């Protein structure tokens, strides 16, 4: 015996969980592809700072 | 024709779920605010190292 | 007055909500997992970087 109040009221919270969890899933999935914008960012950086680097090791030597 | 027990059934794994979401929701925030911690402490590095350099070339030069 | 059919409609909402939850607590989990992995291979990194530019110090002063 349950009544259709009861099942409503199921109903309504498992919507707002479907709810929190597309907003969830958007939200990881930002930070992962936010992380793999970060790391590859990194690797170009410090090769940049890499042939820096060889340049004043390169003058050093003979500048 | 469903019961109390077969309709309890679903309002106890809703229950879990709920709380599961609750535990996620909580961990994916605090990545992301630790993240955020964690690229403020790098710019001020960098800042930070940024200037010894700085010091580095000028004495070089004129040391 | 709820049917069998309204119920089950219910339930396999809240199955496939179960996978999901699964999957994100197995990517939220993988995230910082990752994210410790990537912090101890940057201590590491900063203090074998750290050695050799204490040699380029000695080096520089007594070479």
């Amino acid at each position: 015996g349950v009544s259709y109040e009861e099942f409503q009221v199921l109903v309504r919270r498992v919507d707002r969980m479907e709810h929190s969890i597309g907003s969830i899933v958007s939200k990881i999935d930002a930070v992962i592809v936010k992380l793999e914008i970060m790391e590859r960012a990194k690797l170009k950086r410090r090769e940049v700072l890499g042939r820096l680097l060889d340049g004043v090791a390169e003058d050093e030597r003979l500048g």
